[PDB]
């Protein structure tokens, strides 16, 4: 952890490739403005010194902290200039705060264009010509639009990558083996995304305790069969690995992982038998499979939850003497009997037995007070098992698009102050959450729903904090984690809000939109149609359809039209006169 020479013993850790993979990750991330040829650069002048280093750890520069010289090789670059440069403001301190400077401009929607893809043919021609600024290529523009994408998982994804390309691109058909293959890989990527960037904002805004809780919890129900000792252990190495990540420090993030996986195998009689799988891979592709690895079987002789925490004598005093280490192997007991349960719900229910304890432990007779506790989370369960049964319902009625179309109504109305991109992106994806879990079996819906949905509303916590606009949404994110899901499941349309009055047919662009793929162009009915609600929130569903039925039709007709834009500056005015006709 502390080496004569950091950068030294990174380099020799991690290997010459990961490392550099994870210094372009690093700048990518610290730097998301910034053209790819000034993070090369940067990379090379940070593999170089490692170099040097490696040679003779008296090396110039050597002793450097691993922060000095990310810090001192960017402010350098002032040269290669800062007018889009906002923040060399962040080169006027010196460490810590110069570090802490840097962190604080990680930007969670950087302005950028959509990740544009080339046809098949020219992906695979690419490739062929350079893997390595190909893959270079790749690491830059999926850091740089997700800061805080876990680094090692981004390597694992690169390699993934690789491996889909080598596969499909000698096939000499090549769009229908790799497209296929990409849009699973993109999908997953961004689920991969969503979670850490919950894990970092657990730590960040609520502190390390709820990351641990939170994966005490997950590793109990993955590993109901290791004992709380080997569990603890995990947890803390896990949340040291992602503290490290979360905050930049992505190289020693990446070597305590690897640090962690390897003792994992060298541990996993007494941890799973899923394991064999995992610890007979290559580095990435073993925490990887660990990372994501489906539940063990829980095992056959455990005693009732009652017998621990309701019955003994003891209950009062261990809650009391050691808080921590008795609510922590409450977690572990509950959550290891339960791999149906969603991490969330879970937690809330280790948050009820607590709450119960702390009024109880106070009383005459505290048995006689908390003797109902593990009777009394019933509701609790009920309540997010019946948000499941509703929406699934609906998502197989509606399908993607319409499904995303109601909760894009829905979520408008409940904080229609957040802002149009931000709900679009927000509804689409909860409607995601849709597709992937409505299809399994009712037992595994719910955990599948509720802590995919914590994933969404994370997001839209991280994009809402950065510019505050709704008090119900600052609420409902900084009040709990764990309670995130049921506050805004709990918000009924907002009556307090003004209503817009109508901005212009804010959406006859110089038309660039006639460009666009059907996707995109789903986008962009769905901003009109999120304009629409909080224009009109007392609006009917069919008045709202006919509205951007008269959208999509007006795209049409003006997207068919030699000199698009003229009747654009025509058709919208009439437009805004059969929206007013229609929802008055």
């Amino acid at each position: 952890e502390a080496h004569k020479s950091e950068i030294a013993h990174r380099f020799n850790d991690v290997g010459e490739e990961h490392f550099i993979g994870l210094v372009l990750i690093t700048f990518s991330q610290y730097l998301q403005k910034c053209p790819y040829e000034e993070h090369a650069k940067l990379v090379k002048e940070v593999t170089d010194l490692a170099k040097a280093c490696v040679a003779d750890e008296s090396a110039a520069n050597c002793d450097k902290s691993l922060h000095d010289i990310f810090g001192d090789k960017i402010c350098a670059l002032p040269s290669l200039r800062d007018t889009y440069g906002d923040v060399a403001d962040c080169c006027e301190k010196k460490e810590p705060e110069r570090n802490e400077c840097f962190l604080h401009h990680k930007d969670d929607k950087p302005d950028l264009p959509p990740f544009a893809r080339p046809e098949a043919d020219v992906l695979c021609k690419a490739f062929h010509d350079d893997e390595k600024a190909f893959f270079g290529h790749y690491l830059y523009e999926v850091a740089r639009r997700h800061p805080y994408f876990y680094a090692p998982e981004l390597l694992y994804y690169a390699q993934k990558y690789k491996a889909i390309l080598t596969e499909c691109c000698e096939a000499a058909d090549k769009g229908a083996c790799l497209t296929p293959k990409l849009d699973a890989l993109k999908e997953k990527a961004l689920i991969s995304a969503a979670q850490e960037r919950l894990r970092c904002a657990s730590i960040q805004k609520f502190g390390d305790r709820a990351y641990k809780a939170w994966a005490l919890v997950r590793l109990s129900q993955r590993f109901p069969k290791a004992d709380f000792t080997d569990i603890s252990k995990i947890v803390t190495d896990l949340t040291k690995v992602h503290k490290e990540c979360c905050h930049g420090d992505l190289l020693e993030c990446a070597d305590d992982r690897a640090d962690l996986a390897k003792y994992m195998c060298e541990h996993q009689e007494t941890i799973s038998s899923h394991l064999k799988e995992c610890c007979d891979k290559p580095i990435l592709e073993k925490a990887h499979c660990i990372y994501g690895l489906h539940n063990d079987e829980t095992p056959a002789g455990l005693p009732a939850v009652a017998e621990e925490f309701v019955e003994d004598k003891d209950v009062c005093k261990n809650y009391e003497e050691a808080k921590d280490l008795f609510l922590g192997k409450f977690l572990y007991e509950y959550s290891r009997r339960h791999p149906d349960y969603s991490v969330v719900l879970l937690l809330r229910l280790g948050k009820a037995y607590e709450a119960t304890l702390k009024k109880c432990c106070a009383t005459d007779d505290p048995h006689a007070c908390y003797a109902k506790v593990l009777d009394e989370f019933q509701p609790l369960v009920d309540e997010p098992k019946n948000l499941v049964k509703q929406n699934c319902e609906l998502y197989e009625q509606l399908g993607d698009y319409n499904f995303q179309n109601a909760l894009l109504v829905r979520y408008t109305k409940k904080v229609p102050q957040v802002s149009t991109p931000t709900l679009v992106e927000i509804s689409r994806s909860l409607g995601k959450v849709g597709s992937k879990c409505c299809k399994h079996p009712e037992a595994e819906r719910l955990p599948c729903v509720e802590d995919y949905l914590s994933v969404v509303l994370n997001r839209l916590c991280v994009l809402h904090e950065k510019t505050p606009v709704s008090e119900k949404v600052t609420k409902c994110c900084s009040e709990s984690l764990v309670d995130r899901r049921p506050c805004f499941s709990a918000l009924g349309p907002d009556e307090t809000y003004v209503p817009k009055e109508f901005n212009a047919e804010t959406f006859t662009f110089h038309a660039d939109i006639c460009t666009l793929p059907e996707t995109e162009r789903k986008i962009k009915k769905q901003t009109a149609l999120v304009e629409l609600v909080k224009h009109k929130p007392h609006a009917t569903n069919d008045q709202l359809k006919t509205v951007v039925g008269e959208f999509t039709a007006l795209l049409d007709k003006c997207c068919s039209a030699e000199d698009k834009e003229a009747c654009f500056a025509v058709e919208g005015p009439k437009l805004v006169e059969s929206s007013k006709a229609t929802l008055g």
